[PDB]
């Protein structure tokens, strides 16, 4: 399938233990894609002082689309040093690993893989 429906933890920036998925633009794209697929990747809505605390890459969930089963249709843009890598809507957030991490809330997202 080109698109997947996934529920995704939404994770507050100070309870974060693995703050970024790699060292370059295509590993932060690449583990994204893994621990989306593996149910194993947590958001984080972006705020004032929220991206310092993370880091870089950075990649982001942006609306692909204006949402199928209340699901918001999303695609990955990766940012270094202000350059991103990818072209697409609103940021919906930040990926991270989750490694057990409480949420507060879920994001129903249909991702473009």
């Amino acid at each position: 399938k080109t698109h997947v429906q996934l529920s995704l933890p939404v994770l507050q920036v100070r309870d974060v233990l693995v703050r970024g998925f790699g060292d370059s633009v295509e590993e932060v794209l690449s583990e994204a894609r893994q621990h989306l697929k593996d149910g194993t990747c947590g958001l984080v809505e972006v705020e004032k002082g929220v991206l310092p605390q993370l880091e870089q890459p950075y990649v982001f969930i942006k609306r692909s689309d204006a949402a199928p089963h209340g699901h918001v249709m999303v695609e990955l843009v990766a940012e270094l040093e202000g350059i991103q890598y990818g072209r697409s809507g609103e940021t919906l957030g930040v990926l991270v690993p989750h490694v057990g991490e409480i949420p507060v809330a879920y994001r129903k997202v249909l991702l473009r893989k």
